[PDB]
């Protein structure tokens, strides 16, 4: 009976669910309270260093590291880090470089030579102070004729963010270690700076992330104003449209020293207040199975299932998403997703839904993901029972290191 099916997948994902979810001690509460206080010191060191970060900064803190599809980048060429292996905590961290009002859109999103869901950032008509604070880090275009722009450029932003980090990190070092996290790794993973600190029995990675703070919604996602979303009456939409930010990523066509993309993270946190606790059980679930074969040669993120997974809370009403024990029809509905979306080669972004968000694969790779999908798909609960080992195994290499 295909009753018996959907229990087992619904005893697989619930057992899944008590190993995936985080539950933190008062010790372990403090070792990550301890490891962020040093961080946000950390970046105000690096503010009083070079005059160029914003003296009022308001930083973005996820649960989730940049592997772990928490926000649109481009998880190609990065490198992989372990958990229970490398760290035992994972955070992103959005570190706002430029503050900008919704007033500012139109002339200093440059979008002529880009694709959707992704700008250039035009400097040129801010004050003189200003473009001489980030002349260093923008691409300069002289012309014949006509003012000479200054664009933005996640490239050499992410350079000087680096440097920054390290020369603060490397004056700390210097000083007597007594109370400071023991920083575990420090590299530049191309726009994402990630450091390691070891803070009593655990260890905490964090992904920095050198961002552009926008006030307002994008006059591009424009129309995903203009519809009645599910969050619609459980959460002001104040709090859901009030910004937007500019992540260091381009598309396969763009420039990487001068393209950034749209992010809407922290749209996506007051979101996550809305979403069902069985989806999200079943979208956990489905993550820790496919993104472990999808990933090469072009992984298929965490956030393009991410995307899915809100799509399905507005194309499903709340009756069928709010009752617990449909959890396995979760999990086949995203993977019957994920395999429409490899099929076309489409996968529309959730604010806009005129970006394929899969147009930088390979008909090859893409075809080859969908084929090692019908495998998960003929049999979905042997994948999560080896994905309920993956994470069983990093549990106990944390807890052997905590232990």
């Amino acid at each position: 009976s295909s009753g018996a099916r959907v229990e087992e997948l619904n005893k697989l994902i619930q057992e899944f669910t008590k190993h995936d979810q985080r539950e933190y001690d008062d010790q372990r509460a403090l070792e990550i309270h301890t490891a962020k206080d040093f961080i946000f010191s950390m970046l105000g060191m690096v503010q009083k260093l070079d005059q160029k970060l914003p003296v009022a900064n308001e930083y973005l803190l996820l649960s989730g590291g940049v592997r772990e599809g928490v926000v649109d980048l481009d998880l190609d060429e990065l490198n992989v880090y372990a958990r229970g292996t490398d760290y035992d905590m994972d955070f992103t961290l959005l570190v706002p470089a430029l503050k900008l009002h919704d007033r500012n859109q139109p002339v200093t999103l440059d979008m002529r030579h880009s694709a959707l869901c992704h700008s250039w950032l035009s400097l040129r008509l801010f004050d003189e102070g200003t473009i001489s604070k980030w002349k260093d880090c923008c691409t300069i275009v002289d012309h014949i004729n006509g003012a000479t722009n200054y664009f933005f450029s996640p490239t050499k932003v992410a350079d000087w963010f680096y440097d920054s980090i390290s020369i603060v990190l490397s004056e700390i070092q210097k000083k007597p270690q007594r109370g400071m996290p023991k920083v575990e790794k420090v590299e530049k993973n191309g726009t994402i700076i990630s450091i390691i600190l070891g803070v009593g029995s655990s260890r905490m990675l964090y992904d920095i992330v050198p961002v552009v703070s926008f006030k307002g919604w994008p006059a591009v996602a424009q129309s995903w104003l203009m519809e009645n979303h599910f969050w619609d009456g459980k959460i002001t939409e104040e709090e859901v449209i009030s910004g937007f930010y500019l992540v260091p990523a381009c598309s396969y066509k763009g420039k990487k020293d001068n393209e950034w993309r749209l992010s809407f993270a922290r749209s996506e946190v007051q979101l996550k207040k809305c979403i069902s606790s069985s989806l999200m059980q079943a979208y956990q679930a489905c993550k820790a199975i496919i993104i472990k074969l999808l990933s090469r040669p072009k992984a298929i993120s965490p956030y393009h299932l991410r995307s899915m997974m809100l799509w399905a809370c507005d194309r499903l009403p709340a009756n069928y998403l709010a009752q617990e024990d449909y959890a396995a029809h979760f999990l086949l509905g995203l993977i019957d997703d994920l395999q429409h979306c490899l099929v076309n080669k489409m996968c529309p972004n959730y604010f806009i839904p005129q970006c394929n968000m899969l147009e930088h694969l390979s008909e090859e790779t893409v075809m080859l993901h969908a084929r090692k999908l019908s495998s998960v798909r003929s049999d979905p609960a042997e994948h999560l029972r080896t994905a309920i080992e993956h994470v069983k195994a990093a549990n106990r290499l944390t807890l052997e290191l905590q232990r």
